[PDB]
């Protein structure tokens, strides 16, 4: 019952909201979500780490955007250092899954796929002065936790461990698939994040808690993973050519780098928070990889 805790600081700090029911629906490492009173959904947080940027930015899309896709419309928010929560109704339906996919008929998933790339192609053409600040450098932010890494834990990692750090930033400076357009991107776009109505059509699109102006490629990541989590390379490739005018090489060339990187990024984020269990599953993960 971290949910009586949360009842409270619910009742508390929005005056004349009332709690009647309250359930966890989801939870991160860093974070809890609930849904309340069978209605709205409210993340929250425990530490700048916090939801001023995610609450920026439902704000500018809510503005912006031209779609029947619904997105969080943030009625509830309370930012501090120390506690972020943001309240928002449920979006109703279903996440996408790999299994559900395969029972769609083609239509289905062409029209899903249409509207997948219907909305990448909206969200990636705002004008995202308004939100300006949002940015964000993936080079420059790996240059940062390589450095960070070569002043903590580098010198005591496994050569086998090494190896496949100094291999990744040779392959990071030789790459070209950061020069191209920049825009605003979901930037954590997989199928757990994209909920569908009764015929299977795309209705809403939550978590937009990583969101910013990045590289274009980005939104297509999650899209062109091939894993047990997502759909398939196919089904983002083909959202690549609805979607139009991008290069799909180097789309895969950018995806295949952000997969490479994750042991590295998930060790980087046990270092900054001080979790053991992230460096070792990472440096764990490095060992899956290096023996497949
Ligand atoms: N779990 C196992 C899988 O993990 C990654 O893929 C998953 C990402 O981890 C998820 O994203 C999360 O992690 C990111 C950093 O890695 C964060 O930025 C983000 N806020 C988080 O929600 C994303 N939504 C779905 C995707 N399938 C690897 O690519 C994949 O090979 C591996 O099988
Ligand atoms: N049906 C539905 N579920 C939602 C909605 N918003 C959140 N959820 C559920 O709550 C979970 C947590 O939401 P999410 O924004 O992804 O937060 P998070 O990834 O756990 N936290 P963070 O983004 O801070 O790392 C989602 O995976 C989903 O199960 C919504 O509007 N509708
Ligand atoms: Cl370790
Ligand atoms: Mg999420
Ligand atoms: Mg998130």
């Amino acid at each position: 019952t971290n949910v009586k805790a949360m009842k409270y600081l619910i009742e508390h700090y929005f005056d004349n909201f009332k709690v009647d029911s309250i359930e966890i629906i989801g939870s991160g490492y860093d974070s809890v979500a609930y849904l309340v009173n069978n209605e709205y959904i409210f993340k929250t947080k425990f530490s700048k780490k916090g939801y001023a940027k995610e609450k920026a930015i439902y704000n500018f899309l809510n503005t912006n955007l031209e779609t029947n896709v619904k997105i969080p419309n943030i009625e509830y928010s309370y930012i501090s250092d120390e506690l972020s929560i943001l309240g928002y109704k449920e979006i109703k339906g279903t996440f996408l899954t790999p299994e559900i996919y395969s029972t769609m008929s083609e239509e289905e998933q062409n029209l899903l796929k249409r509207d997948i790339a219907s909305f990448l192609r909206q969200m990636h053409g705002l004008d995202y002065t308004d939100i300006s600040e949002c940015t964000i450098d993936n080079k420059q932010n790996v240059l940062e936790e390589y450095i960070l890494l070569r002043e903590t834990i580098y010198n005591d990692l496994t050569d086998i461990e090494k190896d496949y750090i100094e291999s990744f930033m040779e392959r990071l400076n030789a790459t070209t698939v950061f020069e191209g357009k920049k825009c605003l991107c979901h930037n954590d776009f997989s199928c757990n994040h994209l909920l569908l109505d009764g015929n299977n059509r795309l209705t809403g699109i939550i978590d937009f808690g990583d969101s910013g102006i990045i590289d274009e490629y980005c939104d297509f990541i999650y899209l062109l993973e091939d894993s047990e989590e997502e759909i398939g390379t196919n089904f983002g490739e083909d959202i690549l050519r609805m979607y139009g005018n991008i290069d799909i090489e180097k789309a895969k060339e950018y995806q295949d780098i952000v997969e490479e990187y994750y042991p590295i990024e998930t060790i980087v984020y046990g270092i900054k928070n001080i979790k053991q269990e992230f460096i070792e599953n990472g440096r764990k993960e490095i060992y899956k990889r290096t023996y497949k």
